[PDB]
């Protein structure tokens, strides 16, 4: 399975200067839950933005950059690339890896945040007449988690 995951605001918004614009707790979380085991596929913006790849999954970063050799990190150089990578691969992001998948995907996992953030990056446009919500599920908030957030599982008709 190819999937996509993000977390994107009511405008769409995913960045702002090279950081999430939220602090959700609980987002993480479901990263966590979701990927945990399988494989991220991430832009080298994303990549150099967490620094370091997360534990316990396949961490598979795309770039030109031919010296790219980071331990712990698996690298491709082209989107074709990813379909010879087995199990179940998330696209993890950003906007333009989003931008060359989202036609391609199987599937979105998307925790919508229900504010307005200042953005300098987007997730494409969508429309629900191509996606059938597989589920919808309310995220809990609490003293670390304020901000609403709806957890949705999108799947191409
Ligand atoms: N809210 C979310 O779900 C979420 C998730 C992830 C990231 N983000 C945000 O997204 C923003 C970053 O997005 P971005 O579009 O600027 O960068 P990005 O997608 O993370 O990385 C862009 C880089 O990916 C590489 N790349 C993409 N397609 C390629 C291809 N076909 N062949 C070779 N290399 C390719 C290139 O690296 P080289 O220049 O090295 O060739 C390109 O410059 C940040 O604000 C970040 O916080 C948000
Ligand atoms: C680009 C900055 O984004 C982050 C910075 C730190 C952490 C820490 O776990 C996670 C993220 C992060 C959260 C994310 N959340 C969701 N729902 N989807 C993603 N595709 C995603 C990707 C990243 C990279």
């Amino acid at each position: 399975t190819l999937s996509i995951l993000v977390a994107h605001d009511l405008q769409r918004v995913i960045g702002f200067e090279n950081q999430l614009p939220w602090h959700l707790p609980n987002d993480l979380k479901h990263v966590k839950k979701l990927s945990t085991g399988h494989t991220l596929v991430m832009g080298r913006k994303t990549f150099e933005s967490i620094g370091k790849p997360l534990p316990n999954r396949r961490n598979v970063v795309l770039t030109s950059d031919t010296s790219f050799n980071v331990e712990g990190v698996d690298v491709i150089h082209s989107i074709e690339d990813i379909y010879q990578l087995p199990g179940h691969v998330f696209i993890f992001g950003g906007q333009t890896l989003f931008e060359e998948m989202i036609d391609k995907v199987d599937d979105m996992y998307i925790t919508v945040i229900e504010g307005k953030f200042r953005g300098d990056t987007f997730f494409p446009p969508y429309t629900f007449e191509d996606w059938e919500v597989a589920s919808s599920v309310e995220g809990k908030l609490d003293e670390k988690n304020t901000i609403p957030h709806t957890f949705l599982h999108l799947i191409r008709k």
